[PDB]
Order: structure tokens, then sequence, then C-alpha cells
């Protein structure tokens, strides 16, 4: 007697997934949605190269530390790369005011151009070539920051400087200047003539007065003196006014600056790779559409959500053993190779496996749609994650840390449990589809066949391969065989 | 050829929903939980009107910029509305110290009353009516901030001012004063007699000393001088002590202030609408119990969660085609109008429809309960979202931006995937209810009935319409009919 | 006549759960995953005791308010406990600079040792014991901070102090000093001889100059004078240099400091309980593996996620009523006691209950695994939640408040909806298991038994207890009884 059986795909896969109720469940196909790979390279960000200060800090680069070795200034960059402890930074010891805000402002710059705004010819009554220190050596000779001029008395006199510069360019000007804290009255009168001095700086918004602190300090880079640097953004058609009778570190060069987007400073030792990316980490770039990653927290760009997890494996295929699906249908079919759910016939032209095209295709569509929903519903926007707070801003640094940790906890929990729940529902989806197929066949045949209890029906008539693929194609004629079935059904012993 | 069939509700609805596995699925009823509408108006917040500063800033309003409204009498407000760039703000150029913290303090005030604390009679040895400037015109002629007094020398002398004020009121006092940075020694001697001057201010907590910075600056509103203003909160029974020999901008009016909660500053040009609301946005107010909205991020009040989404549509009804639904039941019944699941019979009396009332009521209750759970479990508390950090606080503002973006991403992902998953579970719930109905009669009928294979049953006797409503009301009597059925059953072959 | 029935566990439990579709559903067993209990004590944190300042503030403890203990007996601590308003705090009025950052630095200290760095023998030409005030009582008599020295003129002279201290220890040194703001020229010359004075402090990084503000102030603790204190971290092998000609409040003691982690300051009056914990709240400690709690927001340690909820009750057992459960199987069996799903048989030998162990064990395993997944997938890391921003940092405090509120909203919503959805699915899981068991038996028996419509089958042959235990084990011998069954079936009809 001919029979027809309902079954499902099996294969050689050893891939495992977890569900909310079961762990280490072998399946026929799975997919990780957690991005774990990076190119180990520093790349352009959306087509724009980073500004890689390799042996210089932002401060030394800006002021023109003569000990920083190379300076092919670039007119635009997407982020700044410093390494962890730059060797060259403020050769003469001191400070750059509002340094962290300045670095954040310079993180991403649309246009950057160094220009000469006050040449040394502007100081006819002051010495312009002796403002030089062994703390800032160039090629064995004492020197100084190149973009600023350390003015010194001339003929034992330091006349009061009163000068102004109008920003006649059409871009903002980043301007830097400084004041020198000398060590004692003798050094004060040696460098400048006047013992009590000041530096006044004024713009439309700036109203600054600095007085040197002549006091004992510890030696740093061989110097007990200090130099405090300050900066401003001079808008077009505004003028900056300087006045000073000593200790003035005057601007010489400044920077035309056009700023649009923001970014941060990345600390990294990885090397530039002539690549492009939308998501950069300090150990490499990420090219991924996945919603989650575990590579590094300090990312710049449009990145997946950072989670603490080793794998996020969604089940795509069926339960695999290399109620349905290991219930009343005892097991899977390695023999069925071209589908997920299908049939196995046996008449007397032969045996074979044949996949049910329609339910297999709709289950594949549904599982693919589920994966694509878990991926595509993730909103990813540009974010720049750095560490931009100083030693006296640790409360804000802790606020940021609590924010980062909270978002990591939220995303980790949500992703893990989403994977578990949707894996369990995918396996149940397979179970219900298989049972629905068995019932579709049961309702095509009714009492022209006997249920055998293992997923198979036994025909009360002969069912040729046209009758068989008519059972698969949805095309079984019950009233036709109604009596070939009738007579063999009542002819049953025993 | 008598028949009875199991079926479900259908209608003309074209509403679509998405599930995690299927897109654009038409259903009989749906409900959006995403709020997308606003009244386009600025409203009271929980019964308290906002302080709408027309074309004036908080600074100009507080100090009494003469182009600012002096006849402003709002003793209470819930939030402040500024325009993007107010025209009237510090007519005489300069600064108001801790301006952003002061605006945050003033965001929501329970009581606000301007009072005279130091009358102009208090300065007998100084000129009180010469402190007037073209930078602060009233009706085109020179004037000054109205709540503060620019004291000028008298008879070429400026005696040292030593004055105090004890807060004998019962509320905190917001007190403002200032110092004038003159331009040169000549102007210094012209306005005040003394070349070297100061302003000292003392309370229980304040210990302030201000010295004028006499230097060259750029012209702003026609003035190269500056005025730096400062403020304090004088607690009841505490006294403020002022001392100065020049450049003093003395208090005249101050503000009794009672604060019982915070809010923020809203930037908006939308107009007041004499309305009330629990959630205000810069483009309109929101009246909604929904858990999510997509109108605007900078909201004040008890608002739904802001997400980046165009619709969040939950399925309430069933799959609509204008292992059950679209499985063996070819389609739904437009004819059944008063329920979700039910029956359709056809015998010699006629055909008709009857809904299974009790499973229909339980499905409606469950779907309504699911919608109400997705809505009611949302915790919504008061939050005030603004932009309160200045140009040199970009790191903190980026921290706030990262927080807002992270919460938007979290809520968007969670809402989208919750809607998808619960829609899939709702549709499967309908499928299971219909299959359970197909089975409930099958087990009431057993071998008193024949399965017909497309959702319909065949009776093994003819069953009057009282027997039918016994099949539906749960009380069909099997030993009643069993041998009328068995004798005719043993007769249909055929 | 012989029968076998499918049924499920019941008991007398009245515990209720909610699902996303049903409220107040009685079940056989439930489990709350919300931690709600605390031990009402302040405990060690991961083995490290807290530093409990009793009625002293960090300022009074550090400077040595004579009413404060030395708190030298704890060399390490995990967090600091202050009362809401410490009584002993800066007895002489004034300020401690960067006080909040200093408290954050001192929140958790790995090693802490008070050492003498400048003994009073270092001041041979200054008075060291007259710096005493009624604002700083010891036993009702005027005194002063003990770890700092109020230097006063000697023989109507105050020679210029120039002193240095080299950090010859191998840990960082916390060093504090101050300046005294006198009230008038007469008091200035009375305490120090020189009318115009200064204090200069220098290290490798510090470059500070302080000038006294001689001005009129309000009385605080009976004094109109003030004292402004400052602090620095002197790194090993660096030296601090002090210079001053008056008003100098000089250091005597300092603190060796070893820091390895941070924390926060907890405000609490609860007492130390000689306990240990991983999560501390201001009202008691928490010992819990649960993922959520509702006890208190200001926690320190590895805590559950704080949510706004009274219960998060997951269903573990079955639906209990003292589409299977209440579908065709009318109700549960109080009589069946060692299983969840099972059978009830009746033949010649007797009637009894027998659990289907295999489905019972895997359902128990799955439910336990679901609970353990909801618990274990929670990532919990160390966090310290305090209130560390001052009266002029309300914008940052509001940013932190918005972050905390946002995370509470997220966690509350997610936990509530997770419990609702997983309760739904657990109940549906039980129903599906019962239906699968009924189908296992139905497909073993086929036409050797009649379905009875209530969960029971009636045998068309005699089924002894071995035949019964073959039906339970899934291995019923259909061809063995099939022909007796067909003959008795053809006999009974009829
Ligand atoms: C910095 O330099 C610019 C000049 O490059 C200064 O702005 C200039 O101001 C003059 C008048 O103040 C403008 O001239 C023209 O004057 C007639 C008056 O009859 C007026 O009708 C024209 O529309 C125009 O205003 C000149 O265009 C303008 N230049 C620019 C580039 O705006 C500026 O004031 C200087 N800043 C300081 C602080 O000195
Ligand atoms: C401000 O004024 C009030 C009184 O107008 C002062 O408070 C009084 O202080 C004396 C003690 O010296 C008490 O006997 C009175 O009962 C107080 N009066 C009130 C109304 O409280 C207060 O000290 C003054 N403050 C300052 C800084 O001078
Ligand atoms: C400050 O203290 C340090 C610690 O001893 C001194 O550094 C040592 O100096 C001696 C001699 O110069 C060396 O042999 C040691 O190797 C140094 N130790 C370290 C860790 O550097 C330092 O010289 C002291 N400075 C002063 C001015 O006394
Ligand atoms: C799951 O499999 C891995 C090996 O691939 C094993 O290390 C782990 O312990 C397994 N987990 C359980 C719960 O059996
Ligand atoms: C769903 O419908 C919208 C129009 O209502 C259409 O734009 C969109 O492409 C449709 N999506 C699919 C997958 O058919
Ligand atoms: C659930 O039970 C509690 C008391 O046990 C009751 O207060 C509450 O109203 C009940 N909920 C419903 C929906 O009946």
């Amino acid at each position: 007697s001919d029979q027809i059986c309902i079954g499902y795909h099996a294969n050689n896969s050893t891939e495992q997934v977890d569900t909310i109720m079961e762990k280490n469940v072998t399946v026929t196909h799975a997919q990780d949605i957690l991005e774990k790979t990076h190119n180990g390279k520093l790349c352009d960000l959306n087509g724009v190269k980073p500004l890689i200060l390799k042996d210089c800090s932002v401060a030394g680069w800006l002021l023109g530390n003569p000990m920083c070795d190379e300076f092919i200034r670039v007119p635009e960059w997407s982020y700044i790369v410093e390494r962890a402890n730059p060797a060259n930074d403020l050769c003469y010891p001191g400070n750059l005011n509002d340094y962290e805000e300045l670095k954040h402002l310079l993180s991403r710059i649309n246009h950057f151009e160094k220009i000469l705004i006050i040449p040394k010819s502007s100081w006819p009554d002051h010495e312009t070539s002796l403002g030089v220190s062994a703390a800032c050596p160039y090629q064995g000779t004492p020197s100084f920051f190149r973009n600023v001029v350390w003015l010194i008395k001339k003929n034992d006199a330091y006349p009061t400087i009163k000068i102004s510069y109008n920003n006649t360019n059409r871009e903002d000007l980043l301007i830097l200047w400084g004041i020198h804290h000398s060590n004692n009255a003798a050094e004060q009168t040696n460098l400048y003539k006047n013992p009590t001095t000041y530096v006044s700086v004024g713009t439309s918004t700036l109203n600054q007065r600095l007085v040197p602190k002549i006091a004992t300090r510890s030696q740093v880079n061989g110097q007990r003196g200090r130099m405090d640097f300050f900066w401003t953004i001079l808008k077009p058609n505004d003028a900056i006014h300087f006045e000073s009778n000593g200790n003035f570190i005057a601007p010489e060069y400044a920077y035309k600056i056009v700023k649009k987007g923001d970014s941060t400073i990345m600390k990294s030792e990885v090397e530039y790779g002539h690549c492009n990316t939308k998501c950069q980490t300090p150990i490499g770039a990420i090219n991924s559409s996945m919603p989650f990653h575990n590579i590094h927290p300090l990312t710049i760009g449009e990145c997946p959500k950072y989670v603490k997890s080793n794998k996020l494996v969604l089940a795509t295929g069926l339960r695999n053993s290399p109620g349905a699906i290991a219930g009343f249908i005892e097991g899977g079919w390695q023999g069925m190779v071209d589908g997920w759910y299908g049939y196995h016939h046996s008449n007397e032209q032969g045996s074979g496996y044949a996949a049910d095209k329609e339910s297999t295709q709709k289950a594949i569509d549904g599982v693919t749609n589920k994966v694509n929903s878990i991926i595509d519903k993730m909103n990813t926007q540009f974010e720049a994650v750095g560490r931009e707070f100083n030693n006296l801003e640790r409360r804000i640094e802790n606020l940021n840390k609590k924010m980062e940790d909270g978002f990591l906890d939220v995303w980790t929990y949500n992703a893990e449990l989403l994977v578990l729940m949707e894996n369990e529902r995918t396996l149940d989806f397979h179970d219900s589809n298989v049972k629905n197929l068995y019932d579709k066949v049961r309702l095509q045949l009714r009492d022209n066949a006997k249920e055998l209890g293992n997923g198979c029906f036994e025909f009360y008539h002969k069912c040729d391969n046209e009758c068989m693929e008519s059972v698969r194609n949805g095309t079984y004629d019950y009233p036709q065989y109604s009596e070939e079935a009738r007579l063999k059904r009542e002819e049953i012993s025993g």
C-alpha cells in the first residue's frame, strides 16, 4: 500500500542557539547579529582623514613647539588622534587655558589655515629675536614656540605696547597669546625693564587682564618659570586689542577656522590605513549593518550599540538532530535537501523526498523578515565618544560613566532577551508550520487514507506520482478516489 | 447536503499593521499608540501661565533695559519663553555673571515681586541722574537700566560709599549690582574722581571684590566701556554690605522670589493660546495619554517618550481580506457582523450566522487589556528639556546630547519591536481561537458528526435550531442523538 | 469500558499573576523578581568598611575642627557617610575650594595616613598659639582647626615666610592651606603687621596667589571675617613652596593618599551594622541576585536596576482554578501530586493517577531556565549614586536627574512588559504541553479507542496496567489490539 509522509529539513549543522527556555539547541542555520570584527586600522571618516598628531599634543601643535618634528598642516579633518602620552607638549612649562574645550572645538574642522597676523616688524621698540629658551631647543640651539613671539626689552627699556588687529578675513580667527611668570625680581628686570607688569586683552566679548605671579615654583623641563597661554575666536570685522608693559607672549601666527560638525579626540596607537569608514574605534574601524557590537566603547561615527556580550545568535533554520518536530513526527530528514518542510512519498513507481515550495518559501520570508526587523529597526545616529574632562572634573566624568554604563546595561539586557525570546518563537514557528502541513494533507485525504500516527498517511487506493504531486500541489481529488478508498476500507482484516 | 461551518469576522477595513514576520498585513481594526498631533500653541502648564519675554532677554528684563517692559506683572510662571535672538539684552555692553544658572533658577518661580530696596535718596554725596547712555536709549534719547543706578561723582568728588541692606522681608531676595570698566584714566577721572577704585560686596556667603579693567576694547552698541553685573540671593534676616569709591552700578530695585521647583527656558516664536496642558513643546502643546510621541524633543512637562517613528500601529482586530485564518478557512465572513468568531449553518429551514459570544468576549477583553497594558505601564514623570549651556560648555552639552540620543534610540527600538512582536502574537491568538472553536464542536459532536474538511461539519442527524444553540451555548447532549445518528450514519454509503 | 484521561496539576495556591491579556490570574506557583527588602543597616562594601563621619563634614574632618575626631583609625574605606547637616563643619566661616571634587576624590581611598609635614618649630618669628576664635570652640573655649596653623605677628612684626616641603613619601600628599580675610585696616595691622599682604603657593603644576579681601561682611558664627581654604595633591618627589607676609593659614598636617577607585558620599543617619554587602542604600543594605529593586535610588555597589513598581511576579506553575486547560479538559486535578501533566486510568485492576514525567521534567526545566535567564542576563556593574553638585551647578544636577529618571522609566517599562509577555507565554506553554500530551495519546490509540470529548479516551479492548504504562511511555502496540478493537467497535454499532 502507498503512503505519504510529512517531514522537515535536517542537515550536518552543529551550530547552537539559546532560547528563553532551552540552552545549547542545535539548529540547521543560525546568524550572529553581534559585530565582532574590525580592520585594525585608522581610517578616514565619511571621506575625511583624521588629524593624526603623532608626537605632538594639540597645545604644542597649535603654539608651534619647535621640538615637534613634522607639520604638513591639513585644511580639514574629521577627528583628532593623539596618542596616550605625547612626548612634545609645552616645551617651556605652563598652561593652555580652557584646553579641553579648545580640543573639543578643534575635534572636527571644516577649514584650517595658518596665517601671519602680526609680523615681528610690528615691534620696532622691543627685542624680537632673544625670546628664546633651552627648554625649547631646535637643532641644538635654544628656541621657542614658533607661532608666538616672546618679546624682550630693548636698550634696557620696555615701552608700553598698545596694538590692535582687525579680522579682515571672512572666517573666524583662532588667536593665541600668553603671559610669562618669571622667577624673581632680578629675572623680571633682566627680561623686561619694568618690575610690575600686566597684559590686557580686549575684543567685543573678551575683557581680560593678566598679572605675572613672580614666585618660587618647582622645576619642570629645567625651568621654574611658567607660561600661561590663552585663546579666543575673533569673529570677522571684530578687532583684538593688546596692551602690555612686560611679560607679554604676543601672537605672531593665527588660524583661519571654519567649523561645522563636532567630534572628539581619540587616543590610539593604531596606524593609518588609507581606508574609509562610518564607525571608528581606537583599535580599528567597523564596516557593519549589525545593531550591536562588543569591540570598543570609545567610538566615533554611526556605530552599532555597544554591549557586553560574546555572541547574539538568532536561529534561522530548524531544530536539528545530526506534537511536531521531535513529537509525533519522530525526527528530521537528512534526505530532504531543497526545503524546510515537505513530503516523502511511496508508491510503486518509486520513493522520494519533495519539498513543499509554498510553506517553505513563506517561512523563509518570515524568518528573513524577522532578522531584518531586528536589524533595520535600530536607529543609529552619529556619536563621538571620548574622555574630555580634566583632573578637577571627575564628577562630570562619573556622570558620563554612569550614562555609558546604563546604556550598555540596557542594550545588553534587551539584546540578550530579544534573541532568546525570538529564538523560542522561531522554533515554535517551525513546529506550527509542520503541524499545519500535516493537517492540510489530512484534510486533502480524509477517509481516503488512514492516519498512521507518525506523520504518515496510508492510502486506501493507489496514488501514482501524478496523484502524489497532486497531494503536494494542493490538488487532491477526494470524491474521485472515493470508492477505490471505499472498497479497500471496508475490505480490512485484521 | 446540510452544513455548519466555523468562521470569523471580516469587514471593509484597509488598516494595515506589521508583525515581526509579515509586513503590510490588512486587519479589521487597528490602533496607533504614537502621538503625532499638537495644538500649535503655547499654553499654561498645569494651570500656570508661562513668562513670555517678548523680544527681551532674561538679562535685559531683570536689569530693566529701558526698551524692556517695565509694566510686566507676572507674579508666577511655570516656564520662560524666549525668542531665538532677543533684540533687547544688555543695552550697555558687558556681562551678567552666572547667567545660565540664573536663568535655570528663574525657569519656574512660585512668587516674584519687584520691590524698591535702595532709593535714590540714599546717595546724598553722589550724582544719581547722570548715569545715562546712548547705548541704552529710551524713545531715542540716552537712558539706562531702570532697576540699577549708575552713580557719578559730585562736585569733583566721589566719597567712599558704605551702605547695607537687611532683608526684612519673608522671602529670598534676588539682588543685582555691577561694575563699570572705563576706557582710560581721563574718562575714569571724568566720571569718578578716584583713579584706583573697587567694589566690595559681602553677605553671609558672598565675599566679592571687583576692580575695573581700564583698557582699550572694541566698540559694542557704540561703547568701548563695559559693565559686568553680578547677582546674589539674600536670605531673610541676612544683610548685604556694599562699599565702593567708584565705578559702582548700585542696586535700586530687587526681587522677592519664592521657588518651589524647576523647569527650563523654551526657545519659541509660537504664540500663547490661553490653553492648559501637561506637556508643552516649542511648536505646540500635547494632550495625550499615549506612551510615545514624535513631535519635538525639547519638551516641558509630563510627556510621552520621544521616538523617531512615523507610526506605532497595534492590531486589535483579525486578519482581513476585503493554522486557521487563511489556512483551512478560506477567508473571513463579511456576513457575520456582531462578533469575532462564530458559526454559519445551512439546513432546510435556512442559513444563518451566530457568533460564539463567550470566546468573542474573551478575545475582545484580552486585546483591549493588551493595548491598555502597553499604554498604562508607561511611567511618565515631569522633565524639562532645554539648551542651557554656553559656548565654553560644549563638553557638557555634548554629554546631554549623547544622553538624549541614547534614550531616543532605546525607546524607538523598544517601541518598534514591541509593536511587531505583540502584533504577531495577536494574530496568532486569533488563529488559535478559531482552531479551538473548530475543535470545541468536534469534541462535543464526536461520532455523532462528520468532518467536511474546509471549516465545515456535516451532521449525522438533522439538528433543529434549539439543538444548534445547544451546540453553541455548551450543552449538546451526546447520548440524546447518538443512535438516530448511528443508524443514519450506518446509511450514508451511499 | 476501560479509560485513560489526560490532565494537569492543580493545588490550593491563591497566588496571582498578570499577563499582557489577563489580570489577576490564579496559578499554582509564582516568583517575585523584584527585590523589596533591606537589612536596615550600613555595612562594609565588598569587605571594606565605610568612613563614617559622625557629625563632622569632610571639611571639618580634614582641617581638624577641634570638635572633630582625627578619623585616623580607618586606613581605607569604600564610601563616606555624612549626616544630612553635619554639626561640625568649617567652624570659622568661609570656603574650601573645589570642595565637591575633593569629596569625590576622597569617596573611596585605598590608603590614607595623616602625617606631620610642617611643625610649629618652623615658625620661630611668628606667633603660633594666638590664632583662636569663639567660632571654633573646643570645650566651650575658643580654639581653631588643629591640622592648620593661624600664624600671627610676633613683637609687632610679621617677617615674610618662605618655606618648602618636598614629598619624600612614595604616595600622593593631600595638602591644605588657607588665607584669612580680615575686616578692616585696624584688625589687619593688629593680627599681622603689614597692611597689604599675599600668599603664594607653587608646585610643578600649582601657581597660586591669594590676596585678602578686607571688607564688611555679615556675622557668621559670631565672625565677620572669613577664611578661604585651598588644597592640592603633591605628587611624590615634588615640592610645595609657600611664601607670605600675612594672613597665611599654614599647613601642619597632611594626608598620604593612595587611590584606586572612586565612589560617592552617602547621606544617612542609619548606624553601622558590622555586616558586609555588595549593594548599600542610605536606609539599608541589599543582598540579592534579583535584577530589579524598588528600595532607594541613591545606591552604592553592584545593585539591581532601580524601578518604580511594587511587584514583578513571574508565573512558574500552571493556571489554577479552585486550547487545553479550560478548553476540552474542563479543569485541573487536585489528586495528581508528583507532576505537572499526566494521566488517569481505569481498568479491572484499578484507577489511579500517573504523571507524564518526561513532559513534566522538560516543562519544569524550561520554566526554571526562563526565570534564570531573566535573572542572569542582567549585567550589573559597580555604580555610586550620590548628590555631588552645589547650588550653582543646578544645570548639571538637572542633567543627572534627567538621566536617572530616564533610566528608571526605561527599566520600569521593560521589566513590567517582560513580566506580562513572559507570563502570557508561560501559560500558553502549559496549555500547548497538555494538548501535545493529549495528541500523543490520541495518535498512539487511533481507532482502537473512542475520543470522549473531555480529555479521556475509552478503549475498544481491555488495557491492563502494562498496556496503560505503554500508552504513558509513548509505545502503545496498536497492531496488537487493532483487530479485537475493530470487532468490538463493529459490535457496539449496533
Ligand atoms: C574692522 O574693519 C572693518 C572694515 O573692514 C570695520 O567695519 C567697517 O565700517 C565702515 C563704517 O563704520 C563700513 O563702511 C561703510 O560706511 C557707510 C557709511 O556711510 C555705510 O553706509 C556702508 O554700508 C558701510 O557701513 C565698512 O563697510 C565696514 N567694513 C566691513 C568689512 O564691515 C570694523 O568696524 C572694524 N572693527 C573695529 C573694531 O574697528
Ligand atoms: C535684620 O533685622 C532683624 C530685625 O529687624 C534682626 O533680627 C533681630 O535680632 C535680635 C537679636 O539681636 C532679636 O532679638 C530680634 O527678635 C530679631 N528680629 C527679628 C524680626 O527676627 C536681624 O539680626 C537683622 N540682621 C542683620 C544681619 O543685621
Ligand atoms: C625630594 O625627595 C626625593 C626622594 O628622596 C629626592 O629624590 C632622590 O634624590 C636622590 C639624590 O638626588 C637620588 O639618589 C634618589 O634616587 C632620588 N629618588 C627619587 C625617587 O627621585 C629629591 O632629590 C628630593 N629633592 C630635594 C630638593 O630634596
Ligand atoms: C554549551 O556548550 C558549550 C560547548 O560548546 C559548553 O561549554 C557549555 O557548558 C554548554 N552549556 C550547557 C548549559 O550545557
Ligand atoms: C506597504 O505599503 C506602503 C504604502 O501604504 C508602500 O509604500 C510600501 O512599499 C509597502 N511595503 C511592502 C513591503 O509592500
Ligand atoms: C486584583 O486583586 C486586587 C486584590 O487582590 C484588587 O484590588 C484588584 O482590583 C484586582 N484587579 C482586578 C482587575 O480585578
